[PDB]
């Protein structure tokens, strides 16, 4: 074995006495001697040279065993080792450049690597490529927490990727490992219970049985079995929380109930005996629920769709409500129904859909009949928050909703594609009016409800602030596993889900999916995967 | 490590002594143990073996620090040691040779560098490959300012590129490196306000903000948004400044006024109430204005369309003006209008559009009603340089000008395509007469107009002098980045620019575009590359 030590090491150890004696010095141990995986990168044809592919700062966390270490130690000195382990191909070509840059040289697109002291990486190289990195420090030991100026370590493109193929394939991983050198040292034991790194990196929200098992949607209550592509872009902020520490609307995350108190209602015809009850109330009157005041917590966010007769209204979320009396309210007896929730206008004349939520008023309308119905000033409903969707007749009619049919609040962060990655939306099977028994077998395509990101990942972004969690313009990307195939899966600032399915409106079952994996963020210039069974 | 000398190592640094001991002198110096990059060339399918690919000559510009170093050192002693990094790919094949020309042999054609001590570089080389320079030389030393005679390190093709797939990828960059030997010294420090290479080689004159930022065109002050490629080519020489110190023609780069003093006046119709002034001076009468006769500064260099009536002439060059007598004049009052300039013949009768500025007269007829209307022999103009385009509607018309519609004066130098490169214009959003309102957004496309060059070229164009900055038959390249592509882009002897678009028109955006860099000459041979995000 041969063990690198780094150009400063005499002086860095010496300086680093400050913190007592150093700790986790012992060379035969086989966390020091052996390289272990870090982080990898794509690096895509689409790349100029000098275009920067893998920025990283010296710290512990580039290493998985002094990561470990790192809790119960309050310091840090000494360098580091990296290795790069190109997958490539040998009709693949092209080089790169690995330097490590000095504490005081901010990184970026006037940086030239290539006349840095630096290592060039072959794109079809067997053995991988080693640089050391020195601590160049001002100070003489980093404390975990507040490290101080470190060197960075910056991968280059120093000639862009060629294959001579065509298109297919233009893509290649880089893998880079990590070793600490001969004069890494730990300094100042502390008790395990301090922590530094807060985030849950932003990697542990979303767990392999989210998507196999337990987890469910923003629209209902049924578990997550598919994602669907959707080509243009959507926009969804009724449980969708950012990244930050703020959503854009009501209706906190949790199907409790939608309980509204003030709101007229009425009926329609001369006789009041089998009618519908239509109940509105504006947008903005809603002095109870404490987020926002435009909805009561729980008010489905589509449009109304405008349906007279006995005639059953197609897709839409109806629920059981009940209309309740104000003034220490108890609900009348003889009127519990099923009721259609949304948004229209112009209400109790010729309502028309809407897609602003400003200048609107909130309906509810039964679609069946009740042999009462009263016109009394003040009124509420009394719906439960789960739902399901009335149908015609059993078939099969589209998902839903669809991406024109959600009201967007104004100020709301629309999904955007950008590249080959475009927006997905997570589908569930939910049960319909005009076939109850929607099992996923024969008889027909069972009803997908599609919404925008999972109830655990909503709960895990309410709490924590992720402000520096992500840089803008990355998503963090999760490796997803298959039976035959696997996926990239990103998480943008806006908490919208990306995929590399391109310009393609296929539903993908997470049937036979097995595991999902934390890699880091990546930038949006690279491609998600798209390797499936197919 | 292992630092190669060279093999006149002992009589280089001995006969040096004349200027004095040596400088910078020390082996354990880290920018003289590491290879740092130096140039990047094309070697690309169709070559011929014995054809010259890279000539350099002996020099400290070979090194970027030693290049640092010689801007306060007076002489410099000494071989270098050169590494060639060839991209390449496995399915790739044929060679190269690298050898030491001697002084008194010029490089060229009939120079056959196969039989020269040489090295033999392959296509497909993992580990890169080494020659040395030794500085053979009829001094003792070389002054930095007038060198002398210096050996000359070329790179010939030895076998000419196969490639077994076809056509799409046909072109290989190879990495040159550059390192001082063991016997490299300097000589006689020098202050260094004393400076040698005074080209501003020509690479600083466009840096990236020119490009995603401040910047402008030469027929509006609008900013560069666009470059749009035209097959073909074109004619531009208004503030087309040649790498030289001349122009061919008038207008000195700076939109501040165009004012001419004499030139008749009509007007049609026997009432003088609510007509258009028409106004005319033949070519070559401004005396005024000393660089050319033949227009005043800031007059547009199209061809003057011909309308009549209440209609909105089609595309063109308006721009509000105003009319003034002579001696001492004071502008009359109830003349002010929007006038439209350009070229035609036979005012005021039958009008057409001019191609050659010999045999034409410039023209200036209003667009809109004047309650006015002069007739006086003695009569001039005064619009401002700044000029929007008018349109009958507001549509999208075309790019204006088109290259047919540009006037040029006998003896221009025309834009030709060579090889698969082609000319660019670079385009700039905008205002028209039919929709003021011409923001980037929707209601249609916004108006695009194209000019040759940008105006900071053409101000560091002016001032300097380029005979020997450039090689004719090469153009210089820089390396523009984008976020999902780059560009090569070329700017040969006659300050047109080049891309490598082909037949194509299609615009491209500079919207994502981050920075741009340094790289070289490079000769008409080599194809610009087009990797898009396409």
């Amino acid at each position: 074995t041969s063990v690198v030590t780094a150009e400063n090491s005499s002086a860095s150890i010496a300086t680093a006495g400050i913190g007592g004696p150093p700790q986790q010095v012992d060379q035969q141990e086989t966390w020091r001697t052996n390289f272990y995986y870090n982080d990898v990168f794509t690096w895509s044809v689409a790349d100029a040279p000098g275009s920067i592919l893998y920025t990283v700062q010296h710290s512990p966390q580039n290493n998985p065993f002094t990561a470990v270490l790192s809790q119960m130690y309050a310091g840090w000195a000494g360098g580091m080792q990296f290795r790069f382990i190109v997958a490539g191909s040998g009709v693949f070509g092209g080089r790169l450049v690995a330097a490590v840059i000095p504490p005081g040289i901010e990184i970026g697109p006037g940086l030239e690597v290539r006349q840095f002291p630096h290592v060039v990486i072959d794109a079809r190289s067997l053995e991988p490529v080693t640089i050391t990195m020195p601590d160049l420090r001002p100070n003489m030991y980093h404390p975990t927490g507040d490290p101080g100026l470190v060197p960075t370590l910056v991968l280059s493109v120093y000639n862009n990727l060629i294959n001579p193929f065509g298109g297919s394939t233009s893509a290649i991983q880089v893998t880079v490992e990590t070793r600490p050198s001969e004069d890494f040292e730990f300094v100042m034991i502390r008790a395990p219970s301090s922590k530094t790194v807060d985030s849950i990196s932003p990697a542990g929200l979303l767990t392999t049985p989210v998507l196999t098992g337990v987890g469910n949607d923003n629209r209902w209550n049924g578990q997550i079995v598919g994602l669907q592509p959707v080509p243009g872009g959507f926009s969804t902020c009724n449980r969708h929380w950012n990244l930050n520490g703020s959503t854009y609307g009501w209706s906190s995350p949790r199907f409790a109930d939608i309980d509204h108190r003030r709101g007229s209602a009425s009926y329609p015809g001369n006789n009041a005996t089998n009618v519908l009850q239509f109940w509105y109330a504006n947008a903005g009157s809603a002095i109870d629920n404490p987020i926002s005041q435009v909805a009561p917590d729980g008010f489905p966010d589509m449009s109304f769709v405008p349906f007279n007769g006995p005639g059953i209204p197609a897709a839409g979320w109806v629920g059981f409500g009940a209309i309740w009396n104000s003034n220490s309210g108890a609900p009348n007896v003889t009127t519990v129904q099923a009721y259609e929730l949304g948004f229209a206008t112009g209400a109790p004349g010729n309502l028309q859909p809407t897609t602003n939520t400003s200048g609107s008023q909130t309906v509810a309308k039964s679609i069946y009949a009740v042999v009462t119905g009263t016109a009394q000033n003040p009124a509420g409903l009394f719906v439960m928050a789960s739902g399901v969707i009335s149908t015609p007749s059993a078939n099969a009619i589209t998902y839903t909703p669809q991406p024109d049919r959600i009201v967007t609040t104004p100020g709301t962060p629309a999904a955007a594609p950008v590249g080959k990655n475009t927006p997905i939306m997570f589908a569930s099977v939910v049960r319909r009016t005009g076939d109850v028994n929607a099992t996923a077998g024969s008889a027909n395509g069972t009803q997908y409800g599609t919404g925008s990101q999972p109830l655990p990942v909503t709960i895990g972004l309410s709490l924590n602030n992720y402000s520096s969690a992500l840089m803008p313009g990355q998503f963090f990307v999760w490796q997803l596993t298959f039976a035959s195939g696997f996926m990239e899966i990103g998480l943008s600032v806006d908490g919208y889900f990306y995929a590399g399915t391109g310009a393609s409106t296929t539903l993908i079952d997470l049937t036979e999916l097995i595991d999902v994996r934390p890699v880091g963020p990546r930038p949006s210039k690279s491609t998600l995967v798209f390797n499936l069974g197919g």
